């Protein structure tokens, strides 16, 4: 439960209303909010999975693929801190092979 | 909308040019190049970089 060892820390540190990339850029704020991170809330509250105590394993592979797809591979808005990717014409992983193929 | 009438208020014109063109909520369409340089709008230019 150490802040440094927490895997949501780099994302929660970027998704802060005190960071100029969020306070001045509304687009980056909505990118954080869609991934459940509230930039207004404190660091601990951002990394915290609200209303959750225990994670149980269901072992369904098809449901896991479907979720990795909607969250990581093809999300609605691009994943935070991806301005470089978007400037090359790719907001997400699905857009790569859709626009460019080899 | 049918007809555009001129009110001639300069202070109200500055306030509107500011919120629409200079400092909008979201960046103006087709400005990915400007955003990749770190500037979503005109107000952000002198805010982050000054000379």
């Amino acid at each position: 439960e150490d802040v440094r060892k927490n895997r949501l820390k780099p994302l929660a540190t970027y998704c802060s209303v005190h960071n100029p990339e969020i306070s001045f850029k509304v687009t980056n704020e909505m990118q954080c909010r869609e991934n459940s991170i509230d930039p207004t809330k404190p660091l601990a509250e951002r990394m915290k999975i609200e209303n959750c105590s225990i994670i149980e394993g269901t072992g369904n592979f098809d449901k896991c693929v479907s979720q990795v797809e909607s969250i990581l591979v093809a999300p609605k808005l691009p994943l935070p801190a991806n301005i470089e990717a978007a400037s090359s014409g790719f907001e997400s992983v699905d857009q790569v092979f859709r626009f460019a193929s080899s």
